[PDB]
């Protein structure tokens, strides 16, 4: 085994759940820190999960579980969290948000990164680093299976490995509201661009997989019974392991976001995740012109409902950010 | 890492939540780049190689299907979750000896194969037997026993899991499980120095087994299900080993036969390598005491063993 990539604390929110467990199970096995820490409300479930994680026998993990959320952010220095009518959705994801922001700045204001996974991920990435005090650089949201799943549904459509499909990059929001960058992508070194609108991707044939894209997650759904559990938790603990100083994460992450254009939002971004945090490269040289039309688009639709969350009085006004 | 070897191996059973687990856990552990993933439950299977497929492995040349001799075709490893109580029994059995003859017909030439459908000891010699393998291809999983052990014993003592070294249980599982506590140390301590003193009851040490024994069940009751991911993770361990990765050594379930213990896939003292599984001598296993509690274990077994072969399934000893 590689030796653990740090001592510090990670505690994982929202452990007792599908998606939670299999980021335990992914972290121990990923030898991030012997000092993992399991929180959930739900203390039954949580108790169960931690019993699995102890008879798989990783060597030298210092498992914890709580329900108490001061125990589990005492010492925590990295924070991966899956506990989240369409109004009461979302205040209600705000508030869970808001509160974990205050509970890290009460708690664990010296905590280095902080991954939000529970949606709607630009409210619930913003608010909680409103709230946490933290800097941008220190938060981000997963946001990269859109890209995962538009490389996952080309290679099927070429019928070749999926690691062939190279540099697969949507930005934005998700699902419906995410941009497509395929002047990013290459299938097998050609161009996506070059082929997208020729008889091996028609034109009808690449809107049906761009759906399935946005459909991505009904999909699962109909085909499981429940929804994604393994691929948002094994994604996002990549994300924390870049974080934490080790392999850095190459899919695009949610982030902070204020230029010109595109001013006071979390957005999935062309993003580099390394022990210093979070980055996004120039959103002015993003793909071309039609493309950053599109994510505009997005950001238009992202705006409208950062603007809800600030109506709620969840979100300050952005004069008092 | 490098992946350890290009050969295809194939998860059976995978559309549920122990196979899908498993998935991932190969996948994480770069095995093969090969790796084949079968269930007769099609739609559940394409959901799960969905959510591996979204997970990005590099490399990775995955590959689902619901046709036997697509999923074995090639197959050089192979781990199976694919599972009244006599019809329990034979119901399993049967699919034990179907996998053995699958395998038989499509990938003879398999290196090894994990069972870790209940009843283990059944189904695992099961397919042995209709396999044509040899005894050191075929292992079940067994070892959740022992890491019960020592996570209740962890928890007791309250250290840290690692510092309570060498728990071991052999022969069967759960109720017919024989704890080797000479094998044991509590951060240095010989276990059976600890064990009926103040720093570890007669009382509370009969609790803590049955902690074990009951573990399974205790899953249940906290996550409202089976337990799925420890089962996952050991069994794709021992694959790991099989296959030429690190060497596994809690224990696993093995075929046996030599004095006083004939016959019989049990839990012993192994050791997976790229060479299969090898047993140590049980004349020598801990003390004389544990191992007359082993024999009982082996007694209940043989029992077991017996029924299978009286249902026509397992041929008459004499004819192996």
């Amino acid at each position: 085994s590689l030796s653990y990539l740090t001592e510090e604390k990670l505690t994982i929110v929202g452990a007792a759940g599908m998606i939670g467990s299999n980021m335990a199970q992914t972290a121990a096995m990923m030898r991030l820190t012997p000092n993992l820490c399991l929180y959930d409300p739900f203390a039954v479930g949580l108790e169960g999960v931690a019993e699995e994680i102890r008879h798989c026998g990783f060597e030298g993990l210092n498992l914890t579980f709580t329900s108490d959320i001061k125990e589990a952010l005492t010492d925590a220095k990295y924070i991966v969290s899956s506990g989240g009518t369409r109004e009461d959705l979302l205040k209600g994801n705000a508030e869970i948000a808001a509160q974990l922001g205050k509970d890290i700045k009460s708690y664990c204001p010296d905590c280095k990164h902080v991954i939000i996974i529970f949606n709607p991920a630009d409210i619930t990435g913003l608010v909680t680093l409103i709230y946490s005090g933290l800097k941008p650089s220190q938060v981000t949201t997963l946001a990269g299976l859109d890209s995962t799943r538009l490389q996952s549904e080309l290679a099927k459509h070429f019928g070749i490995k999926q690691s062939l499909v190279t540099n697969t990059r949507t930005y934005g929001g998700h699902g419906e509201q995410m941009a497509v960058f395929a002047s990013t992508a290459k299938v097998n070194g050609t161009p996506l661009t070059d082929l997208i609108g020729t008889d091996k991707l028609t034109n009808e044939q690449w809107a049906e997989l761009k759906q399935r894209v946005v459909k991505g997650g009904a999909n699962i759904i109909k085909l499981r019974g429940r929804s994604s559990f393994q691929s948002p938790s094994y994604v996002s603990i990549e994300m924390i392991r870049a974080a934490m100083g080790g392999e850095a994460f190459r899919w695009p992450a949610g982030c902070y976001v204020n230029v010109p254009g595109f001013e006071h939002i979390m957005m999935a971004m062309e993003t580099t995740i390394t022990k210093d945090g979070v980055k996004h490269s120039d959103i002015n040289q993003l793909g071309n012109e039609a493309e950053r039309a599109a994510l505009k688009e997005s950001y238009s639709h992202l705006a409208k409902l950062r603007d809800e969350v600030i109506a709620m009085g969840i979100i300050p006004a952005i004069a008092d950010w």
